């Protein structure tokens, strides 16, 4: 007894996709560039051309498949992507401070974290989730089955995820982390009933007094690092019998919890993003990433300080499912206890060793050397603005997430004097095992707002017309996205087609404009959640900046990211300029 099966990605028409690309390049393309690539254009999509066989290939994929795009995606965003993991990759998650002061209120903690987690994982197991709908129309829930029990692999030449969430017996065990030091805890009874939350604390506090050293070798820091690098270490690592049932037990575990040490000191007002770090990347060699296991699909960060969140690697996921989660768990640890599960003797969770050599010593010192390189090169910065949320877009009856979208177009021009390749993530989840798809935010509507903005010369009326017909043209633009009507997964697909026909890249792909327009200076994502947390990752290039926020009912918290590799970029000085920006926006349209 089920709803019927959702919709597939569809294949957008060439024509639609094509143009809607023509309209996107007008704002960040030179008028010669334009000109020279709507040539390239018409060259492509003629009669008899290049182009037309290319989307014949994409709906026969679309006809033998039932994603026609998941597996590429998978593939040229995650797995064939050589870069750390860390801070390029994986997303972290900062949760309100929790209350605990003491050892006994941390562990308590975490061990209602566990007891959430596997609240969640009945329906999981079971795939009795409520099903999530959008616009009265059901949501894909195939997400939330690729959460746990899996993990990373590193391989040479590209990576791969292992899910052993519906193996024959599945795992009955996380893993816990603390002072690098991996234990596997089994957190089932025999019968199959979840350990309750004290019989977890119990055996926290076993696996923290069986971890009090210091001067372990942090094996976990290698998976910090370039994935080729990490695959040839991988493969040292695990030679030694006893290292590999280690690194098995954790990549099998539900779960990951990292029992943190608390960072060092902090100005004070540079600790919220200190801690947004902790989060992504563990803060460095000598603090906490060494503490983790990057690999992992989710792992847990419960700090010494009452620092809290996670880090997920996202090969299979992405940011609203994992919040859910999150939410879910959060609110499950203010439930009230309910059904004590009766005393029992419990065993000693199994301290997972590493047998440490030369070489993996030496893989160890290159992994902390590397990952100091990339922590030392990232500027991250979280704001949390106070002065209104969805209240006030909703109150002008403008989406708030175009109306953000709108005011991050307007830091960006008052800061660079341009329009920029912006990336909103889109979710397709309205189709079978949908992802993602590009939402662009730079519109030749939102260069006219932005530019008419601080012009003395226009009218305030004039400015408001243009505020809200950008505003709403992005809307226009979400909504189609989440409709399979975006461009930019369709391009990407047109170029794999061509690989796949044996041609060369299309001219088209190889264009100026085509470089300029996949170039995000701005890459972002809004992901809403009913805990009041925030969500960050890196740039995806040297000179931009990552964009994530969380828009509460009257406040909004961001995160933004820069390198300091470019002088040109500074994540504070976005971050105030956008506070201005949505300050300005609503004082313009409420004069
Ligand atoms: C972080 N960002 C926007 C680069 C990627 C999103 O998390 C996922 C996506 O949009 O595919």
């Amino acid at each position: 007894h089920h709803t019927d099966p959702l919709p597939r990605l569809p294949v957008p028409p060439l024509q639609q996709s094509l143009d809607h690309y023509l309209k996107a390049l007008q704002p960040i393309v030179s008028e010669e560039e334009w000109a020279h690539t709507k040539q390239l254009v018409d060259e492509f999509q003629a009669s008899g051309g290049v182009g037309e066989r290319l989307q014949k290939g994409l709906e026969r994929r679309a006809r033998k498949t039932e994603n026609w795009l998941s597996e590429w995606w998978l593939k040229t965003a995650y797995l064939q992507y050589r870069q750390p993991v860390v801070i390029y990759s994986s997303p972290g998650v900062m949760l309100p401070k929790q209350d605990f002061v003491d050892l006994q209120g941390q562990l308590r903690f975490a061990a209602k974290l566990i007891e959430g987690v596997l609240d969640f994982k009945v329906m999981i197991d079971n795939e009795t989730l409520p099903v999530e709908y959008l616009g009265g129309k059901p949501l894909c829930m195939n997400q939330y089955y690729q959460i746990l029990s899996s993990c990373r692999v590193p391989g040479p030449k590209q990576d791969t995820v292992s899910n052993f969430s519906k193996t024959k017996k599945p795992p009955t065990h996380i893993t816990v982390v603390h002072n690098y030091q991996f234990f596997e805890l089994d957190v089932y009874h025999s019968d199959g009933t979840p350990l309750t939350a004290d019989q977890i604390f119990v055996q926290l506090e076993k696996i923290w007094n069986s971890s009090l050293q210091t001067n372990k070798e942090p094996v976990g820091i290698l998976t910090s690092n370039h994935r080729n690098s990490w695959a040839k270490a991988y493969n040292t690592l695990i030679k030694d019998k006893v290292n590999r049932d280690s690194v098995r037990s954790i990549q099998k575990s539900i779960f990951t919890v990292c029992l943190d040490a608390t960072m060092p000191r902090v100005s004070e007002d540079v600790y919220r993003s200190h801690v947004a770090g902790q989060m992504l990347h563990g803060g460095g060699s000598r603090l906490n990433s060494g503490n983790r296991w990057f690999d992992k699909t989710l792992q847990f960060i419960v700090a010494e300080d009452g620092s809290c969140g996670l880090v997920y690697e996202h090969a299979a996921a992405e940011g609203p499912p994992i919040v859910t989660l999150l939410d879910y768990v959060i609110e499950y640890t203010k439930k009230p206890e309910l059904v004590r599960s009766p005393m029992v003797p419990l065993p000693m969770p199994k301290k997972l060793r590493f047998n440490i050599t030369p070489e993996i010593k030496s893989d160890i010192e290159k992994a902390k050397q590397n990952l100091s390189i990339m922590i030392q090169d990232l500027d991250i910065t979280v704001m949390v603005f106070h002065h209104f949320g969805k209240d006030f877009p909703k109150s002008e009856k403008l989406s708030p997430d175009a109306f953000i979208q709108m005011a991050l177009q307007l830091a960006y021009y008052r800061i660079y004097g341009q329009a920029c390749a912006t990336y909103e993530s889109a979710s397709l989840r309205m189709f079978h095992l949908g992802r993602t798809d590009t939402i662009r935010s730079a519109s030749m509507d939102s260069l006219t707002f932005v530019k008419a903005m601080d012009d003395s010369s226009v009218t305030e009326h004039q400015k408001v017309e243009l505020l809200r017909k950008a505003v709403q043209a992005h809307r226009g633009y979400t909504d189609r996205a989440i409709r399979g009507e975006a461009f930019d997964r369709h391009l990407l697909g047109l170029k794999l087609q061509a690989i796949e026909d044996l041609v060369s890249t299309p001219d088209i792909f190889m264009d100026t404009s085509y470089a300029i327009a996949m170039h995000f200076h701005l890459s972002t994502s809004q992901v809403p959640a009913k805990t009041d947390c925030v969500m960050f990752f890196g740039p995806v290039v040297p000179d931009g900046y990552g964009v994530c926020y969380n828009p509460m009912e009257a406040h909004i918290n961001f995160s933004l990211s820069a390198y300091n590799s470019c002088a040109e970029t500074n994540a504070a000085r976005l971050a105030h300029y956008l506070e201005k920006a949505l300050l300005d926006m609503r004082a313009l349209l409420q004069s």
